[PDB]
C-alpha cells in the first residue's frame, strides 16, 4: 500500500562513497540524515557509523575513553559471556555496547541528489561522558531563530536526547541532555504554538508501558515538561513493537502531519502517517491504518540491518514532500510523497 515515488538514483550515498572520518576506521553505515537548506544548497546531516576492519571471529568497535580518545574494544564471537545476536547492540557480562561509533557529518548538493563534503564544515562528534558511544539520528529544526539539532546521545549509562543550536553550521552551542534515558526520536516542532515550544519524543519502558510517541513542551528549548502520551503501538499491526516520530511535523490546514516510523517484532520498520490537532498536538485526529511506505526496494531489504526505512529529515515544497531516509541502516536514499494523497488516505 506504498505511495512513495523513489528517486531513480537511489542510493544517493553508500559507505564506500566517502572517506572515513575517524583514524584507522572504515565506514559501516550511512543513515538517518537530518535535512535542511543553507547557502543555496540542500544539506544532509548524516549519521556516519565507523569501526575497525573486522577480523574473523572478533567483534571490535570504537568508544571514547575518559580523556575523549578513541579506544578499540574487542570481544571473541565465541566468548560465552557475549550476546551478539543483534548486530547493533551487544551484551558482555551484563553491560551493553554498540558495534559502531556514530557521528554527524554535513554533505551538500546543488541538485539534491549528488552530495559531497564541504571544506570549512567539519563533522560533529560526541563530546562528554554522555556521548561516549556516539551521537545519532539527528533531526534538524529550521526556524526563525536558526537551526536546532535534537539527536540521540549514547553512552554506557544512557540512550538519551541532546540538543544543539547553530546559526552558521560552524559554531554550535550544546544545551546538554534535554531528555533522560531511555529516549530518542526527538522531533522538535519548527514553530511555537501558544508561545510554547513542542517536541515529539520516544521514551522506552522496561515494564508498565512500551515504546510510544510522547509530547513535551518548553518555554525555552532547554527545559521540558507536561509530558503526554500521543500514540502507542498497535497489537497485531505492523507497528506493534515500537513507534517514533521522524522529522518535525508539517503544518497543514487539517493539522500537524507527522511521517512516523513503526516496527514489528522482527524489527521491520515502515513509515506511516499521523495527524494531530493544530492547538493540542497530543490529540490524534487520524492515523494511517497501513504504512505509506514499506521497505520494498532491494537496497531497503538487505544490508547491515535489513528491512528498514527510516526518515528523520525532509523538505516540503507545496504538495510535494521530499524525504531523505536510511535504507537497511546502510545507505542514504530520497523519495517523494504527496500531502494531498496522505490526507486523502486519512479520510
Ligand atoms: O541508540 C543505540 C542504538 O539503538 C538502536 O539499537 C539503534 O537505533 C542503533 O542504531 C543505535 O545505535
Amino acid at each position: 500500500m506504498d505511495i512513495a515515488k523513489r528517486c531513480e538514483s537511489n542510493p544517493l550515498l553508500s559507505p564506500k562513497d566517502l572517506k572515513a572520518g575517524i583514524n584507522d576506521m572504515e565506514i559501516t553505515c550511512l543513515l538517518n540524515p537530518g535535512v535542511f537548506k543553507f547557502k543555496g544548497k540542500t544539506w544532509l546531516l548524516l549519521r556516519v557509523a565507523e569501526r575497525p576492519v573486522q577480523q574473523e571471529g572478533i567483534i571490535s568497535f570504537p568508544i571514547y575513553d575518559e580523556q575523549g580518545q578513541i579506544k578499540v574494544m574487542s570481544f571473541a564471537e565465541n566468548d560465552p559471556d557475549l550476546d551478539a545476536s543483534d548486530p547493533r547492540v551487544i551484551g558482555y557480562k551484563g553491560k551493553n555496547y554498540l558495534t559502531t561509533m556514530s557521528y554527524l557529518r554535513l554533505v551538500s548538493s546543488e541538485d539534491g541528489i549528488h552530495f559531497h563534503d564541504e571544506p570549512g564544515y567539519p563533522p560533529i562528534f560526541g563530546k562528554g561522558e554522555l556521548e561516549a558511544f556516539g551521537i545519532e539520528d539527528c533531526r534538524v529544526a529550521s526556524t526563525k531563530d536558526g537551526f536546532y539539532l535534537t539527536f540521540t546521545e549514547v553512552s554506557s549509562v544512557a540512550v538519551g536526547v541532546g540538543m544543539m543550536h547553530t546559526n552558521d553550521w560552524k559554531t554550535f552551542e550544546h544545551y546538554g541532555m534535554i531528555l533522560p534515558p531511555h529516549n530518542k526520536d526527538c522531533a522538535l516542532f519548527e514553530e511555537k504554538i501558544n508561545d510554547k515550544y513542542y517536541t515529539f519524543h520516544r521514551p522506552s519502558s522496561p515494564e508498565l508501558g512500551g515504546n510510544y510517541i510522547w509530547l513535551a513542551e518548553s518555554p525555552d528549548l532547554r527545559h521540558w515538561g507536561n509530558h503526554k502520551c500521543v500514540a502507542t503501538t498497535r497489537d497485531g499491526f505492523w507497528d506493534c513493537a515500537r513507534v517514533g516520530a521522524g522529522a518535525a511535523p508539517i503544518k497543514t490546514e487539517a493539522g500537524w502531519l507527522e511521517i512516523y516510523h513503526g516496527a514489528d517484532f522482527n524489527h521491520r520498520y515502515c513509515l506511516g502517517a499521523l495527524l494531530l490537532d493544530l492547538n493540542d498536538p497530543s490529540k490524534v485526529l487520524a492515523r494511517s491504518k497501513e504504512p505509506i511506505m514499506e521497505p520494498i526496494a532491494s537496497y531497503e531489504q538487505t544490508g547491515f540491518f535489513g528491512n528498514v526505512i527510516f526518515t528523520n529529515g525532509q523538505l516540503v515544497d507545496g504538495d510535494t514532500i521530499t524525504i531523505y531516509y536510511g535504507a537497511s541502516d546502510e545507505v542514504i536514499c530520497k523519495a517523494e510523497l504527496s500531502v494531498k494523497e496522505i490526507l486523502n488516505i486519512l479520510n
